[PDB]
């Protein structure tokens, strides 16, 4: 009684659309090395053979695509004709242009750097939850860390029969206090790995509960009645971009927070600061984390809006569940006074010129490595 | 004092992703209309003179993809280089596959179409509110609604410098009634459209607000206080995939809630009813709208979540705001007594095989045109 189920998943570094996220940070980051002020808007598709490159880059810097597309696919693992997928002998195609000149003019040109317009309309969220440390739901932090944990084996050589695509998910019973949410048990996995044509499904079923499973999710959370459905097609010898095509911002729950909080429907890889569906999410997530770690509340949701040439967020929102003593409209002034939203100003707080982008792009944008928008503001009121 | 602003967005069909969206249905269609058991996850891509089609395809069906797609582009009014795009001359690479037979041996292959497996692991939420007739939210109706008044000016030769490529945003001041919410006015509104070059600033502004906003959004909500961005970024003339690359399953806000609710990440444009990110967030949808309009409750949100190759949801949930004097656990027991989640009867149901997925693909795919997904089911307990 007052109990209830929530689901999150996770993919691995290969899934062809996280792919596709880690490429097109790549290609940002190499030219922010370069160009702190690029602005990059790099989308990318995998398939069988291919990485297209697609987009609007206008940029000083001098970068060698086909060297920072295959060195990502290299990180990734894809590394031979066997896996489905090789750096070494894929096609990589670029359709890149100068950003529009119509976007340019009403955006950044001639601006001041602090009022820069918004790069595009657009709404986004931020989220905080005291459930875990890194106020994140835990659903989602098992789900990204049973991805990372498949990652961890193959590159020791410990699961050498694993490849790098793979997806999980997590299925948590919680129950609420006062609009709080407090993880019981895990009720249901998921564990979907791509791997070689040698080993057997009942070895691979073994070890993804005692290798991946129990060396990721605490035991008190398992007990006998949790459900497993590992490997649950029965064969995963395709894969990659080989099984399936993948897209840039394709992922954008698991780039979050896993169905908890909302998502505005941006996509973060392959973007520049002055993209606001990057830069005003991470300062969303920034303000929520901030409001939670403060101690002004359990749980929090932040809707921030923009428009296309316009400095200024058209709307801020704070919705607490219930989880402060403080008015969410005093919430909302406190938020005023701490923060300013303006994309030209949350460069320069949370340093979003540094190349550190394909580090986001896989295992969540959000909840860990101390990333700038994760370090909590203390709040003067 | 208990009021709230909360902001959805909306795109036109000439919105470069929204153009992928409509062309992956089209597709989808195609196959449809001569196999009704195709099997299609078709991916597209949209930039400067390209639509790539990405993705798997195992069909009875023999598709002239050239005329598809360019049919599709006819359609949405991309038909001459003075608009940045032209169905005839544009070109059309194609990079399909057939299913992953691992896919298909894991999920369909020797299977009784009721006891199908899942397409794949993932989330999914059905989402409605009694705020509206469609059971939607205001915000995202009203977005939607100004996007195809600006597609019906330009068809109709009214705004003859209208061009295919929209955006709208719509900032609604809530009120809260024991978890059910109350539209009481609109904040702000955002229209950006591309246009030609003959046409000035000004009276694309006065024709925003006056043949636009004002032919959409009653009147009851707008006043002296209200706030509008029309043509923020002074100049549009650049439009369509020549300003941005479009992808497909870009929009999935847009599709789905407009930030309302909450989102599994999973895209509806070019996929069969097996694979669930489409089916089963059409039958939660379904069964919100049954929940509401059967009078169980004001506002509710469901969650399910699947496995590959397992036909029954792993999770069900529902959460209904406090706006039911029944327990979430009762209304669980109702949806397990009324509903079959699995994707081989969802497609019974609603009659997933049927070639009409290209109408879903703009203005959004729920609360409007009375979709099977949008006919409550007459529930018994
Ligand atoms: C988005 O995201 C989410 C939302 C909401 C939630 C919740 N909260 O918060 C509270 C306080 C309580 C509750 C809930 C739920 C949900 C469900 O399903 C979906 C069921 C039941 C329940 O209960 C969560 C999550
Ligand atoms: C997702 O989606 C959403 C969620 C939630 C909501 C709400 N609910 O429900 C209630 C009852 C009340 C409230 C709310 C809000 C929000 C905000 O922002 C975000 C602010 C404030 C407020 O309040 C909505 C929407
Ligand atoms: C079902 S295709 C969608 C995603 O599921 C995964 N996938 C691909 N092939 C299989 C398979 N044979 N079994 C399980 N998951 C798969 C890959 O991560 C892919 O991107
Ligand atoms: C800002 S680029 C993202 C989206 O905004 C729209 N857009 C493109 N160019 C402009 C412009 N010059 N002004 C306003 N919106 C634009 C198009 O719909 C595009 O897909
Ligand atoms: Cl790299
Ligand atoms: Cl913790
Ligand atoms: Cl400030
Ligand atoms: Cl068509
Ligand atoms: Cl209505
Ligand atoms: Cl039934």
């Amino acid at each position: 009684e007052g109990t209830f189920l929530f689901t999150s998943e996770s993919v691995g570094e290969g899934h062809p659309d996280k792919i596709c996220d880690q490429i097109s940070d790549a290609v940002l980051d190499a030219h922010l090395q370069q160009d702190p002020d690029a602005k990059v808007a790099c989308e990318t598709v995998a398939k069988t053979g291919m990485i297209l490159l697609a987009g609007e880059i206008t940029s000083r810097a001098a970068v060698d695509y086909q060297k920072v597309v295959r060195e990502a696919v290299k990180h990734i693992g894809y590394d031979d004709s066997s896996k489905g997928f090789d750096y070494k002998t894929c096609n990589v195609l670029v359709a890149l242009e100068q950003q529009s000149p119509d976007i340019a003019q009403g955006v950044h040109l001639d601006r001041n750097e602090e009022d820069i317009g918004a790069g595009d309309q657009g709404l986004m969220f931020g989220y905080a939850t005291d459930e875990t440390e890194e106020c994140m739901p835990l659903t989602i932090v098992l789900a990204h860390k049973l991805n990372a944990k498949l990652a961890e084996l193959r590159r020791n050589g410990t699961l050498p029969w694993l490849r790098p695509d793979s997806k999980t998910q997590v299925t948590v019973q919680y129950m609420q206090d006062r609009g709080a949410v407090l993880p019981i048990r895990v009720h249901t996995i998921v564990i979907s790995v791509q791997h070689d044509e040698e080993v057997c499904l009942d070895e691979m079923r073994d070890a993804l509960k005692e290798k991946v499973i129990k060396a990721v999710v605490p035991a008190k959370y398992l007990d006998e009645d949790t459900i497993y459905h590992l490997q649950p097609s029965g064969r995963f010898v395709i894969g990659g971009p080989q099984g399936d095509a993948g897209l840039t911002g394709r992922k954008i729950i698991v780039d979050t927070y896993g169905g908890w909080g909302a998502h505005g429907g941006g996509a973060f890889s392959g973007k520049d600061y002055t993209k606001v569906d990057r830069s005003a999410a991470y300062a969303a997530r920034w303000v929520a984390k901030s409001l939670v770690k403060g101690g002004l509340c359990r749980r929090v949701l932040v809707q921030v809006s923009y428009a296309i040439g316009v400095s200024h967020p058209l709307s801020i929102s704070i919705f607490h569940y219930g989880t402060s003593q403080k008015s969410e409209r005093e919430l909302l002034e406190i938020v005023k006074k701490n923060f300013d939203l303006r994309p030209g100003v949350i460069v320069r707080d949370l340093d979003l010129k540094k190349p550190i982008y394909q580090r986001t792009a896989a295992y969540g944008h959000f909840g860990r490595d101390s990333f700038p928008w994760e370090v909590p503001k203390k709040l003067k009121y």
